[PDB]
């Protein structure tokens, strides 16, 4: 998505922070982790 | 997962630091993110 962000699950309540982009989503509990 | 972990995607290759461990995963590019 973009370095230095984070997302967070809106189901479980995951938190990651991405430190290295990409070019995809991180579907987490069937749902596309929301960002902080 | 287990705070403290890095995930890294078998597709794009987003690298994303877990800073709040969950109970789920995170499915990018239709693939479970692996640990690194
Ligand atoms: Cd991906
Ligand atoms: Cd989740």
């Amino acid at each position: 998505a973009n370095e230095g962000d984070v997302y967070k699950c809106e189901l479980c309540g995951q938190v990651v922070k991405v430190l290295e982009e990409g070019g995809g989503t991180l579907v987490c509990c069937g749902e596309d982790m929301v960002k902080q």
